[PDB]
C-alpha cells in the first residue's frame, strides 16, 4: 500500500466527490513523480472509502479512472491518476466551442466504460457529467465509485435499505421508487449526462425539486432536445429514458447505437 513521505499534496481542493475532498498532488514512484488526483475523507467513513477502493481495485478498463493506490496517514486516502482537464461540465461550460462530433466521441467512450462495467456487474449509481473526467479533450473516463455496488453472482439489481440525500435528478423512477439500482437505471442517468453534455454543462431540471423532476417523469414528460444536439443523439436520450425497466436498453445496445452514429459522422 502506499506510502506519505513519497506523496506531496498541493493544498487546494479540486472539488468534492461522495465521501471526500480531491487535491493535486505528486507521488514519487521508483525513478519518476506521477502527478495525481487524491481524495481525502471529510466513524463509518472509513469504511466507504475502502469500499470505494474495493470497487476501483477490480476495475481495469480504458474508460475509468484507475486508482494508484491507498494511503492512510494523517487522513485516509484514495490515490487516483490526474486527468488534467477535469469534469466534463465544467470543460464545456467553458469551452463552448467544442464540436458536437466531439460531444459524441466522449459520450461513446464513457458508453465503453460502463458497457464494460456493466459486463462486470458492477452498478456505478453515480453517473453524471461531473463524474466524467478528461484526460484530454478526446479523453474521457469516468470516475468516483463511493455508491458504486458490485452485484450478486444471482441477481440483476442492488436494492438499498433507504433513501440517503441522492442525486436525485440522474436517478430512473424504479430507484426513486423502490430503491432498485441495476445497470438499466445507470442507463437512465447516461441519458441524463448525455444531455448534459449536449447543453455545455447546463444543469438538469433546472430550478425543480428532485420531487418535482419525479413528478415529471410520471406524466411521462421529459427535458427538451439541447441547442444543435444531432437527433438521433436526441433520440437515444429518449430511449435511455425510458419508464419502464425492461424495456429500456442495457449499456450493449446503447454503446452500439453510439458507436455505429460516432462512426457514421466522418
Ligand atoms: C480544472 N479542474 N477542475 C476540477 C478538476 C479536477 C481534476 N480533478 C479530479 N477531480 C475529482 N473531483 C473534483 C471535481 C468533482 O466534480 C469530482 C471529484 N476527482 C478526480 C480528479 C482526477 O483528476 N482524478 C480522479 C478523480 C482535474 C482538473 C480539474
Amino acid at each position: 500500500y502506499l506510502d506519505r513521505k513519497l506523496l506531496t499534496l498541493e493544498d487546494k481542493e479540486l472539488g468534492s466527490g461522495n465521501f471526500g475532498t480531491v487535491k493535486k498532488g505528486y507521488y514519487q514512484m521508483k525513478k519518476v513523480v506521477k502527478t495525481v488526483a487524491v481524495k481525502i475523507l471529510k466513524p463509518a467513513l472509513k469504511d466507504e472509502l475502502l469500499a470505494e477502493a474495493n470497487v476501483m481495485q477490480q476495475l481495469d478498463n480504458p474508460y475509468i479512472v484507475r486508482m494508484i493506490g491507498i494511503c492512510e496517514a494523517e487522513s485516509w486516502m484514495l490515490v487516483m491518476e490526474m486527468a488534467e482537464l477535469g469534469p466534463l461540465n465544467k470543460y464545456l461550460q467553458q469551452n463552448r466551442h467544442v464540436k458536437d462530433k466531439n460531444i459524441i466521441e466522449l459520450v461513446h467512450q464513457v458508453s465503453m466504460g460502463m458497457k464494460y462495467l456493466e459486463e462486470s456487474n458492477f452498478v456505478h449509481r453515480d453517473l453524471a457529467a461531473r463524474n466524467v473526467l478528461l484526460v484530454t479533450q478526446h479523453y474521457a473516463k469516468i470516475s468516483d465509485f463511493g455508491l458504486s455496488k458490485a452485484l450478486r453472482a444471482d441477481e440483476n439489481y442492488y436494492k438499498a435499505q433507504t433513501h440517503g440525500k441522492w442525486p436525485v435528478k440522474w436517478y430512473a423512477p424504479e430507484c426513486i421508487n423502490y430503491y432498485k439500482f441495476s445497470s438499466k437505471s445507470d442507463v437512465w442517468s447516461f441519458g441524463v449526462l448525455m444531455w448534459e453534455a449536449f447543453s455545455y454543462g447546463q444543469k438538469p431540471y433546472r430550478g425543480m425539486k428532485g420531487s418535482e423532476v419525479t413528478a415529471m417523469l410520471e406524466k411521462g414528460e421529459r427535458m427538451g432536445c439541447p441547442a444543435g444536439c444531432p437527433r438521433e443523439m436526441y433520440d437515444l436520450m429518449n430511449l435511455c429514458w425510458t419508464y419502464d425497466v425492461e424495456n429500456r436498453p442495457g449499456f450493449a445496445a446503447v454503446e452500439l447505437r453510439l458507436r455505429n452514429y460516432y462512426y457514421d459522422v466522418v
